[PDB]
C-alpha cells in the first residue's frame, strides 16, 4: 500500500555525467560511447544571448577549446558539432558505463526522472511532467544547465529531456535529446513566457483510479457524462480536452476497478465543483495530474483493496 | 528556482542490492563487502509468523538453505548469524562495488531516500520521513521487505532503514541496519497498530521559508510571538513541541531570508488558526512537514554527490 511521486532508480543515468567548460562557462554534458552532448549555449557569453548567432560563435571554437570532465579524469575532446540545440562533442574515450538507451521525444502529459547536477555531479532525482504549455515544473539552479529527464522501463534508458532554460515564472524548458526544443522556446534570451497552462485531465482520472485500487470511493457518485458534456465542463476549469485516446488508455484502471472511465469523469465532474470538504485523496488536498496511467499500473497492486 | 520533494542519486546502492531467497520466501538483502543483510523474518513460514522464535527457526538451517543472487550471478553463503531483527550471511563474494558507507539510527523528523526494490531489483526512488510516531509513509507491495533507506553526505553512504512491516492503515515500519526497530513495532504477526501521528513542526517552518527564498510572501505579518505563546497553540493542532534547538537549527534560513524564526511561527500560527483561504504555498493546500531545515538549505544550494 501507499502511493508517492517515484523517480526511477537514477544510477544509470549517474554513470553518464560530465562537467564541460568553454572559457568562463560551465555545464552539465551527457557521455553516451565517444560522444558527450550538452546544450549548445556553453559557447555563449551573458550578453551573446541576447541575439547568438550560433554558428558565427561556434566557427571561431577549437576541439581543445571545449574542456570535458569525468570525475577527475580529463577527456579529450576530437570532433564538435552542431544538432539543432545541442552541441555534440566527439572524445576520444567511450564511456565504459554506457548502459541500454533510446532517444525518445514526449508528448505533454509524459512523466520522467530528472537527475539534477552540477559541475557534472549528481545532486538529486525527482519525477517531472512535460505541462501542456511544454515547460516543466522542476527544481533548478545556476549550473544545472546539461542536467537530463529520462524513463528506465526494463533495463534500456529512454533519455527525453536536456535542461537549457529557466523563464521569467520559474517554470523550465529544454530540449530532446536531437535537440529540438519542446515548446516554442529559443535558447535566446528575448520575451519569452509560459503559455496559459492546464490541468493534465487523464494523468487526474489515472490518480483517481490509484486511489480506488488503495482503498478510497468517497468521491465517486451515482451519475455518468457523454464525453462532450465533461469536456464543456473541464474546460472552465482550465483543463486538458479528454479524447477517445485518453479513455482509451484509461481502459485497464477501468477494469482493475470495475468503474467506467466516463463515470470516473463523472467523479471528476463533482469533485471540480464542490472541491474535496476537509478531506485527501492519496494524501493530498488538491487534484494531482503528474502520475499517467502507466505510473498507476506500475507501483498501485494489481489487486483492488 | 523551483521546490520538488527530492531523493539522493541511489547508484551506489543500487549496485548493493540483492535477492534472498529462503524455503519459499523471497526478499531483498543488501550486500556491503563479504556480508548480505536482510530481515530475519526471511525464516518464517505464514504458520511459524504467529509466534516466532527465531533463535530455533535459525538453528534448523544451514548454509546452503540461503540462496542469495546478484544480477544473474549465484553467491555462496559460508556462514549466518542473527544481530536483533537483521541476518547477516556471509557470502564467499566481496561486492566489488560496496560504496564508501555508515550505518546510523535516525530520530523522527528526519528524512531519508528509500530505493524500493523486488527480487532484488530496484524499482523506483522517493522521499519521506520518520514520523513522531515512528512509521514511515512509503510505498511498498508485496515483496518490497529489505530495501533500504539512506542519505548521502560527500561520498559516503549513511544507511538508516531497512524495510520490514505494513501496519493495518497502511503505513511503514522497518528496523535500523542494526535491526533495532524504530518504534514499539515486533516481527510477528499480532494486533500491532501506528499510534496517533503529530506534525513535525520544525520541518513546516522550513519549508514556509523555502516557501519566502522561492518568492511566496502572502503569509507573512508585523506580528512576532513567544516560544511557549507559540507552543500553547500548537499543542492544541496536533504539532510537535518547539524547542530552542529547532530554532538554533533554523538559524541559516531565517539569515538568508531576514525573518526571525519567532516571527515566521507568529505566520504559522495564523496559518493554523484561519487556515489558507483558497490560496496555496509551493503548489500545495496543506502543511508540508517532510523537508528538514537541511533540506531545504541542500536544495536552495546546490550540494553535489
Ligand atoms: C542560461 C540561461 C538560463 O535560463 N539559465 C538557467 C537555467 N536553469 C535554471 C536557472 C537558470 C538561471 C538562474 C536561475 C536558475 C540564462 N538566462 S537567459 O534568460 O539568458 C537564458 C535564455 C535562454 C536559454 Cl536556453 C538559457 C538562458
Ligand atoms: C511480512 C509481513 C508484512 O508486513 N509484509 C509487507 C511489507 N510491506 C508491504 C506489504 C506487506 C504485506 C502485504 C501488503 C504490502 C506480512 N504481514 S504480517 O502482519 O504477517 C507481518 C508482521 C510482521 C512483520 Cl515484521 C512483517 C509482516
Ligand atoms: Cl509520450
Amino acid at each position: 500500500s501507499g502511493f508517492r511521486k517515484m523517480a526511477f532508480p537514477s544510477g544509470k543515468v549517474e554513470g553518464c555525467m560530465v562537467q564541460v567548460t568553454c572559457g568562463t562557462t560551465t555545464l552539465n554534458g551527457l557521455w553516451l560511447d565517444d560522444v558527450v552532448y550538452c546544450p549548445r549555449h556553453v559557447i555563449c557569453t551573458s550578453e551573446d544571448m541576447l541575439n547568438p548567432n550560433y554558428e558565427d560563435l561556434l566557427i571561431r571554437k577549437s576541439n581543445h577549446n571545449f574542456l570535458v570532465q569525468a570525475g577527475n579524469v580529463q577527456l579529450r575532446v576530437i570532433g564538435h558539432s552542431m544538432q539543432n540545440c545541442v552541441l555534440k562533442l566527439k572524445v576520444d574515450t567511450a564511456n565504459p558505463k554506457t548502459p541500454k538507451y533510446k532517444f525518445v521525444r514526449i508528448q505533454p502529459g509524459q512523466t520522467f526522472s530528472v537527475l539534477a547536477c552540477y559541475n557534472g555531479s549528481p545532486s538529486g532525482v525527482y519525477q517531472c511532467a512535460m505541462r501542456p504549455n511544454f515547460t516543466i515544473k522542476g527544481s533548478f539552479l545556476n549550473g544545472s544547465c546539461g542536467s537530463v529527464g529520462f524513463n528506465i522501463d526494463y533495463d534500456c534508458v529512454s533519455f527525453c529531456y536536456m535542461h537549457h532554460m529557466e523563464l521569467p515564472t520559474g517554470v523550465h524548458a529544454g530540449t530532446d535529446l536531437e535537440g529540438n526544443f519542446y515548446g516554442p522556446f529559443v535558447d535566446r534570451q528575448t520575451a519569452q513566457a509560459a503559455g496559459t497552462d492546464t490541468t493534465i485531465t487523464v494523468n487526474v482520472l489515472a490518480w483517481l483510479y490509484a486511489a480506488v485500487i488503495n482503498g478510497d470511493r468517497w468521491f465517486l457518485n451515482r451519475f455518468t457524462t457523454t464525453l462532450n458534456d465533461f469536456n464543456l465542463v473541464a474546460m472552465k476549469y482550465n483543463y486538458e480536452p479528454l479524447t477517445q485516446d485518453h479513455v482509451d488508455i484509461l481502459g485497464p484502471l477501468s477494469a482493475q476497478t470495475g468503474i467506467a472511465v466516463l463515470d470516473m469523469c463523472a467523479s471528476l465532474k463533482e469533485l471540480l465543483q464542490n472541491g474535496m470538504n476537509g478531506r485527501t485523496i492519496l494524501g493530498s488536498a488538491l487534484l494531482e495530474d503528474e502520475f499517467t496511467p502507466f505510473d498507476v499500473v506500475r507501483q498501485c497492486s494489481g489487486v483492488t483493496f
